[PDB]
């Protein structure tokens, strides 16, 4: 029942990614959305079967480690308080990465509450993550030098 | 008070919906959003006045259901599990009606406190469903086809 | 703890501002959201040090006070119940103030808990205003006239 | 039996962390790296149990988490490609660090081999993240800013 | 070939001794790591040689084994899970005999691979057991007790 | 892949390189390393790019030759089995050369696996030279008369 | 053309080693003269094809790493400023070794003037190295104890 406004925030959050994979033009980032797009297809399952069916597997928050690690060569210096936006395609993930950490702490609750998967919580921290060095590298890519704080 | 964050709820999707009806190019589509949105407002007085006021009639439900039932039509096999996006229209629909998901779980705790119309419950279920149909429809009618789980 | 529910909806407004940013055409509106993304950033560690930090000062809700008593001039008669959207800048700021009290209304709880400052509380209050003003201002600007209920 | 080379390097990078503990000034750094030592020890029993024993929490990793949330505030921009060392401190943690990368490529490979708990892995990954934010902390704190490749 | 990875991990070993000798204050330490840094010199002869030259011989061993008995009754109860560290000199001891299972756990390796004397690798088994007698003996000297898991 | 244990060992010697940098008093010892750390960087993109970025050069070699070349007029009779240590910051190199011997027999194996350039091989095998160098160096100018076998 | 000044120094090279070949004794040294011979040839038309045809190869400049490396575990102490001479094979080698350091000179040159592989060089410095070793092995094998300076 508390765990149906997790599922709640994950399609919420499903739908910002559809919106930002539209927008967005990178090859990569597409993929990695799509990708993203059906995993969180797995995590629901694995919070309404609880554990029981189609378990978030580690191969799963790995690859979204890797990603992080291969775009962060691209941008070298990631900087803290980067105002948000800029362009278009970095502003919309934004949007979805801010729904990101908007899912993870529904979560913490629900993780409280009745038993989750322990994959399913550092799914979505990592996806926040991820979803920061899109809207970082659309930047770039775009040469649109992000304004800091 | 309680009940304050189930109308912040119904403009924050009011304005969901305002943006995905500037997006839209589809006519039948367009007055079906301008017509939920002015039902939004009754809906927003039928929570505060409590029955009161202008309430959330049947008539207006049945509008959602009858272009539910008449766009089922154009879709044929409606499928479950559709990956959210693929067409601008359609993404944006999809995060309106995710947002209609957000405020009947919204509703129905409001609905556990104070006295409130049923009537209201039933149309935000059923925008939920009628704001799916759009996003589908904008996608047959642009020839994306849904990317299924 | 439930004051970490506040920045995440701070960030998630950032987030939304960042985009209605972007998207408004016009010079001083987005000079108005570029200060309001900084005084976002502000309104953070007002919360998170509690006040011993960057305060948040009156000057700053007073320079919102000035441009919506400025912008309120162009609009002229302000409607009551105006349809959102129309436009594509005055929906995307529409989606921005709709979160915005979605703010002040996270933050009049965490209010309740802990101790946080009350400019903070006005600040949102006030920027839920604001940004009302440049989505009527986006529609006159743009010459499409707001349809009232 | 090559699990068995997996133990070694936890021990092998017990002992780094054992000498940049008593080498760092800093109360929280110590009792981070203290903490780390310990949960080294249960990361220990859930290699050698497989799980049956003393398993590697969720909220164990958390804390490296928050703490490397925390950190990241004090540095602020986190530079790509910086010179190990300056510091006697910065340059003893840099050592454990890179000896906690050379341990979760050592579990990767056990990892394929035998079964051994995910979080087990993503510990290890955490801690070469929240390893290397006390070795820029230090020379922070210790006013010998990080020369840059 | 797979026996030049022994000699390498060796030599990585006398450089470890090397640092911790320099550190230790303890002439009986101190003599100890003098006497096993030239009977790693005899080793690395007795694997190249493969018996031919310099062979490991027991009187070597034994002399490790008479100071483990020796300093056991310093110790007293020696303890299990010793969180590795406290003070300097144990820490740098702690980092040698990690080292020092990571030799024996190299030759394992080459003895299932080449003919190596069986000295060779009881010596460092020794070795590891002798180096973590240091580390305690540092520590009951300079009253520093031991933090066990 | 396995090219991946290649850049872990490249790091884990970069932080063993910042340990004796900071340790080392000479001037010229500390360019050295300075320089030799921003070269094991260049080595690094040498093996990720594998040789399409910024290649090993040799100059970049040639350097270490020269150094090699000038101090051993300082030394003299280099001698053979020439036991650790005995100063602080001579220690503190030897383990770092031993890292660097440690490094090339892993390049040797990722050299039999995917194409790599050959300067990355020589450069490794070079540093381990320049290394030792260094700690017979801190050695006489310490007035420390090395102990050999 | 004054690449045409490198191949005579070359050949002028492969005509003292020539010489030092027949004089030595020992079956090892002339087999590694012999191939050093054969390696010229390659160094030759390294030069002229500057690249295009016969390359030298790392694994050539290994074998006289690894020739150097084991020779030199049998004169230990290497002395520094060693009055060339006292055996007669020994004297001859000296001569092949100076014509050695007066290639790599020549080849320096060239460097700076026309595109020609970096191996090229590496292999004439290492030459220089391995012709020492054989001319300090003739001296030790013949009991014709080196003056030094």
């Amino acid at each position: 029942s508390p765990v149906v406004e997790v599922q709640g925030t994950i399609d919420e959050l499903n739908s910002f990614i559809g919106y930002a994979l539209v927008l967005s033009r990178w090859d990569d980032i597409r993929n990695d959305l799509f990708r993203i797009q059906n995993d969180l297809f797995v995590l629901g399952e694995d919070v309404s079967t609880g554990g029981k069916g189609r378990t978030v597997t580690l191969e799963m928050i790995l690859y979204l480690v890797e990603r992080v690690t291969e775009m962060k060569a691209e941008i070298g210096k990631i900087e803290l308080f980067v105002v948000p936006g800029g362009s278009v395609e970095s502003a919309s993930l934004h949007m979805a990465r801010a729904v990101s950490r908007r899912l993870e702490r529904r979560i913490k609750a629900a993780s409280r509450l009745t038993e989750i998967n322990d994959n399913v919580l550092l799914y979505a921290a990592m996806l926040s993550s991820i979803l920061f060095m899109h809207a970082l590298i659309s930047n770039k890519r775009l040469n649109i030098p992000e304004k800091i704080w």
